[PDB]
């Protein structure tokens, strides 16, 4: 290690530190619950209509209720991600407008990155890990709701194969937020300078933590293309909902985000 790389390590430690402080459910905790490393942290499995009402006692119409649940957790994440953002060096010093723009386009890409930590080919964790809803149950929901989660799962399965851990992800989502190609950015240069530093930190982090993983750095940046697609698709389905479901409300915070 040299004087320059040492600064990168310092930045990684910081971000990873702020990550833990901002997200109550890390991937480490999620993988531990999902892989039987438990007896005290075993989740209740929801795989059908009956287990749904059963769990609602342990952890209108089902479909809508489930969707209303996703909303609640989304707003939660936005709040958490927004708190993590503030710890990214230089972030809060940027033009307020840009701060708003970066969160606007970055929040959902981050959510799907982290939501993968709570997934496996067969399902996803819910209620801070207390529950576990099967991929099949969600895919059987009343249309067009049964189409909501499938795309996320497909991504998660591929993304999870990279075997990244919390310390890697902490820098990675920081890179996501600080994107100079966001639409409407007033001052791009300042942002790119921060991202340039994060990328440097990520690269070193991946090299050190994943020595036998060839071109993990490059393979990880390409995943950013997968996230964009998932976001584009979500908005489309969300539009359909807005019209076929005029009696269902959407949290204003989330509304201000999709107006892109
Ligand atoms: C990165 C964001 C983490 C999201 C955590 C959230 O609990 C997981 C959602 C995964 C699929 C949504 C299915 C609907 C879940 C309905 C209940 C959610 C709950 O009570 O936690």
């Amino acid at each position: 290690l040299n004087p320059e790389s040492a600064d990168l390590r310092a930045l990684a430690k910081h971000l990873y530190d702020s990550y833990i402080k901002s997200f109550p459910l890390t991937k480490a905790k999620a993988r531990a619950i999902l892989t039987g490393k438990t007896t005290d942290k075993s989740p209740f499995v929801i795989y059908d209509m009956n287990s749904l009402m059963m769990g609602e006692d342990k952890i209108k119409e089902v479909a809508i209720r489930i969707f209303q649940g996703c909303q609640f957790r989304s707003v939660e994440a936005v709040q958490e991600i927004t708190e993590y953002a503030k710890s990214i060096p230089g972030f809060v010093n940027l033009d307020l407008n840009d701060q708003v723009t970066l969160l606007k386009y970055g929040v959902h890409e981050i959510i799907y990155t982290m939501l993968a930590s709570l997934m496996n080919k067969d399902g996803v964790l819910i209620s801070e890990g207390q529950g576990f809803m099967t991929r099949e149950f969600l895919k059987s929901l009343r249309k067009p709701f049964g189409d909501f989660m499938e795309p996320k799962f497909e991504f998660a399965v591929k993304f999870n194969a990279l075997e990244l851990d919390d310390s890697d992800l902490a820098i990675f989502i920081a890179v996501i937020i600080l994107s100079g190609d966001r639409p409407g950015l007033l001052n791009v240069k300042p942002i790119e300078d921060i991202q340039d530093n994060l990328l440097q930190a990520l690269e070193l982090q991946l090299k050190l933590n994943h020595p036998e993983s060839s071109q993990l750095f490059a393979k990880l940046l390409q995943k950013m293309t997968d996230l964009r697609q998932i976001v584009t698709e979500h908005v489309q389905l969300l539009q359909v909902i807005k019209k076929t479901e005029t009696d269902m409300s959407l949290h204003p915070l989330l509304q201000e985000i999709y107006k892109d």
